[PDB]
DNA sequence: TGCGCAGT
DNA sequence: TGCGCAGT
């Protein structure tokens, strides 16, 4: 019981001092953490054979529910993958808005001794846990509420109700079982706030339930303004970039940064962290790290204005400068970067699909995707701010963020790079 | 028989030396120009009572066809206006693409002694012929082809066929009669090229039939490149402005200026002439000239980039600096403005609706509106260029065009101007 | 799939 | 009305 329960995944090919205190998926599903009865795996991509092999032998026949958003042929492929294992069910989360994804990454782990909730950033495929920087939040072991005891099991941060609303929004019968399981467990120790996105169009007070308006509300109610508030940068850090509009006022600096700079009841610097071509080239994977950084040329050339916000991936602090980011984080550092007002780890990349965007003249928040993250607020630990670990929050990358040099360019996955070979002597030719 | 047959309308309140050689509608429908049998009036707005009173008493019972594009209630109002006059029919030109207008202004004037075609810029309402600068082209009197003579009646410029294709595109039975009438007349003297727009989506070689691609083709085939071609500005001059896109490369400088700078088989300066607020304020009409310059704030604030092309209305040359422009013109002056490579007078304002814009990756030219204009090419008079009248072409405004001062702003019809009174002591409050 | 857009 | 748009 350190306060944050924030971990990185294990990286192959770094010194083992950068992997001590890091978690592989195998560690997470270990018998150490409890005697497993069943599980639910919420994700975007699955390699089903690999996933089963991550569970310990004693636990491989226990019911697994996969919660995915694939349709049609993808769906049929995933069903086919799952066919060999009788213990495995599937739940297709409904995606009624186009270009939506079931992007949330979460494990519900039901044990004989209680319940664990893991919220993280990694797809259920080998490459996502191999040589990338990913983030993980581990809930405590939530004990079961005794049969005749009447308690809510709720925390000051309202995690239990907030999780249940997130699950309730799917409308899925196989998730009813998980909702009932959460109901019977005591989640009162939880010291983080849940930030979910769910697909839809939301009006009035429901705008606050999801996406970046949910973050805004949490910050309004549970953080407080700082003297010189103006000067506390916002830092966003992500692996995919959506179509953000013709200029910054369309969404980024207008409705996204607004929500993010809220504190209690604008020239706030915005630093955006996204790997350069050069970062990808010299990575542990080389150019094929690029396959998980899907910023397409067509999107990029609409929005060249964006790339002057862009800063290098740099992670000397966690030995992970060459372990390309699939983690997404957002945070509110002080101007000197020695402390932070809050920290969010989430599945949500820098997209309107993920965070939400306003339609019909401000009356309506549209969200295409399922997302999930956890907000770390000083107030939930009786503090005003966290010191950055150089009590103190473990920021996985270096501060302050360093601006792309003038020869740098963002990684764009679907053009060739044939001038300089990568780490493994290779070029990149999408095809 | 001066070569151009290009006239301005009569302006009330200027010295009569600026109205000698100018034409009122009454002059155009005069018995002087022939003994009228019937007529067709192509236009956008009609005041039917006023129009009938423009025809001489002897000619008021002769068949008039009105060719309009009104639907629904507008249509019913125009039908009601026309009700009292048994000699008057109507033809509704089909407008299958939204935000299209039947904007063409043309009179077909059938006489006992032959046929006249008038192509011009004025709506058939009193205010359009009162104190505005408008343009008129008068065809010669085309004699009838004798019954057993076999001649085409065509000109070197292909006017007759080109007019007939324009009329044929309406698909209107009441226009069949006019097509047959044009067929029986000799139009061989015509020394101008017809430039039409008609509504639709046009592919392949049909892209060249209409709008700005029609202008491009004419310029390719019948003008020739100039030494220093690069440096001959393009001048556009209009009374309405459409939505041209988020920046200049979207249409204006990409496909519109391209068509306009074509000469035979880019840093070409583009000068756009459009009345400032100050031009409208001190006009003969004052702020109500604004009612015919319908550039709305919503369109303007999307495209502030445009307004650095904007130049004042100035017309000392024709005594018409205070007679606000409803004429539209485009032309190709030399760098010193002493001569021009060509001149176009037309109904088409600075809009994609009018000129056309490419859809589906360059394969398709979409046009919303009916338009019509006449192109004056030196080659059709055996010349290489026209000297500007200061043989020589009568440019109705001053050269070179003068840039908006830094306190000037474009006229925008639907915001208030309440700081400085106009010519008649009034303010402007749309409402 | 449904939003936002487009005249004189 | 029909075009262009929008994910990881």
């Amino acid at each position: 019981g350190n306060p944050f329960q924030f971990y990185l995944t294990r990286v192959s090919g770094v010194k083992p001092k950068y992997n001590s205190g890091a978690l592989h998926i195998k560690d997470i599903l270990s018998p150490l953490f409890g005697t497993l009865v069943s599980s639910a795996q919420f994700n975007y991509c699955f390699d089903v054979d690999w996933l089963v092999k991550q569970y310990p032998p004693e636990f491989r026949k226990k019911p697994i529910l996969l919660v995915h958003g694939d349709k049609r042929e993808a769906k049929a492929h995933l069903h086919a993958q799952a066919k060999p294992y009788e213990n495995i069910s599937l739940c297709q989360a409904k995606l009624d808005i186009a270009f939506g994804t079931h992007h949330t990454k979460m494990m519900l782990l039901l044990y004989e001794e209680g319940l664990r909730v893991v919220i993280h950033t990694s797809n259920l495929i080998h490459a996502d846990w191999h040589q990338k920087t990913q983030g993980i939040w581990l809930s405590p072991l939530y004990p079961r509420i005794a049969d005749g005891t009447h308690k809510s099991g709720e925390s000051p941060t309202h995690f239990k109700a907030n999780l249940i609303s997130y699950l309730t929004a799917y409308n899925a019968p196989s998730l009813k079982e998980w909702i009932d399981v959460i109901h019977k467990h005591d989640l009162s120790e939880t010291n983080v706030y849940l930030i979910g996105s769910t697909p839809g169009r939301f009006q009035g007070s429901q705008k606050d339930n999801w996406g970046h308006f949910r973050l805004k509300k949490l910050l309004k109610d549970h953080a407080s303004s700082m003297p010189n508030a103006e000067s506390w940068p916002v830092v966003g850090q992500f692996s995919s970039v959506g179509s953000l509009g013709a200029d910054e006022s369309k969404w980024l600096c207008s409705e996204f940064k607004e929500s993010m700079l809220t504190l209690g009841k604008s020239s706030v610097p915005l630093y955006l962290i996204y790997p350069s071509v050069e970062n990808v080239r010299t990575s542990l994977e080389g150019y094929p790290a690029g396959g998980s950084l899907p910023y397409s040329i067509q999107t990029a050339e609409k929005q060249n204005w964006l790339h002057s916000y862009f800063h290098k991936w740099s992670a000397e602090t966690s030995g992970r400068s060459n372990a390309m980011p699939h983690i997404k984080t957002y945070m509110r550092p002080s101007p000197d970067f020695s402390k932070i007002a809050w920290f969010l780890v989430t599945s949500a990349n820098l997209s309107k699909a993920a965070w939400g965007a306003l339609e019909k003249n401000g009356t309506q928040l549209m969200i295409r995707s399922y997302e999930l993250g956890v907000l770390f607020l000083p107030s939930a630990l009786g503090l005003d701010s966290f010191k950055v670990k150089q009590a103190t929050f473990p920021v996985p990358y270096d501060l302050p963020p360093e601006l792309y040099g003038s020869k740098d360019r963002p990684w764009i996955w679907n053009i060739p790079y044939v001038k300089a070979p990568d780490t493994h002597g290779n070029m990149w030719v999408p095809s």
